[PDB]
């Protein structure tokens, strides 16, 4: 051991470092798509590769770890933390990466009619989430991990009042409907990533817990 | 030991893969065939699916605290666990598709979509049955068969949706039986990336990358 505990710093610190990778292609597709920029949006996917390969290094260093010789219960929690928490991650990724694709479209469509003001502040919620969801695993801090799983209630719900709005709308202006959609999918991408935020915060929450 | 406790957990694995198979097929089948009744039974297995992932996943943390494996066994137990978190989502999607077939079965059918669905819908059971048939005898031929199928249905979906939404435009009064073709649609593709993270989980195991 004992030098055990280095290489769990190690793995713990390239989870952070993803989740600091993911976190800005956040920021950065959410930016995109509001601000109608194709070149931040095309950058935002062409990291994606760089996530995924991120992941299964992270993976595999689970797996180094663990094959020498039994974790105790807490490690054990910690590894088993890591490992899923990297999938939530690449989801996260993987979701930016669709608001992303979101952006340019819109770009070749037109803005929509409606949807801008919900896109900037659910995103910059899950935003925060994430930010959260990190820090309270870097912390081993099941407080603020708690709050950051329950404010996935009320982002859930800002999501259907704003879909609400922009299907009513979509009605009323039928010309409006591919570029409403976008919105629509580019906000259900949020929602997921924050949906994403609070499974990694509950994955905090047992490794500090036990439970 | 290892061997026995594999065995058990491999075993509820493929029955969790079973019940989910035959949700997505009566998820199809309740939208095509405007059955809520079908879509009801595919809501209800959906707490058996939650469940069984739940006690496969507690198997494998079990299995993980007790020895101390090799490196491919760890693998193994991993990509099981991941396995049963895209089971768990398929069961899902499939329960979403039911729900849309619900609201379907009360606003009459949509005037266009259905076609798409029994294709798309046809091909991503497939997809399924074929990852987890792959994973059942570790494949890998069928396993990179699968994942790189999902690219034709991304397509198809995606040329599915520019002619639902024109078509849209041309008829306003049907836009809340398309959104939920559309919405239903958006499931299914969703199903296939499962079924192809499946398949890809085969690939690493078997090939290593």
């Amino acid at each position: 051991s004992q030098q055990f505990n280095a290489e769990l710093e190690d793995v713990r610190s390239h989870l952070l470092a993803m989740g600091g990778l993911v976190e800005k292609q956040v920021n950065d597709a959410v930016n995109a798509l509001i601000d109608a920029d194709s070149g931040l949006a095309q950058q935002v996917r062409e990291i994606d590769d760089q996530i995924n390969q991120m992941e299964r290094n992270i993976d595999e260093e689970c797996v180094r770890i663990l094959a020498r010789r039994q974790p105790a219960a807490s490690d054990l929690r910690l590894i088993i933390s890591i490992s899923k928490s990297v999938i939530d991650l690449e989801r996260i990724g993987d979701e930016a990466s669709k608001v992303a694709r979101r952006a340019i479209q819109l770009c070749e469509e037109g803005e929509s009619p409606r949807g801008y003001v919900e896109v900037r502040h659910i995103g910059s919620q899950v935003q925060k989430m994430v930010q959260e969801a990190l820090d309270a695993f870097a912390r081993f801090d099941a407080d603020l991990a708690l709050s950051v799983a329950q404010y996935d209630k009320t982002v859930d719900r800002e999501y259907k009042t704003a879909l609400r709005e922009l299907v009513t709308y979509m009605m009323e202006d039928p010309r409006a409907i591919s570029r409403v959609l976008n919105i629509i999918w580019a906000l259900r991408s949020l929602e997921r990533i924050g949906d994403h935020a609070r499974n990694i915060a509950e994955l905090v929450i047992y490794l500090v817990r036990g439970t």
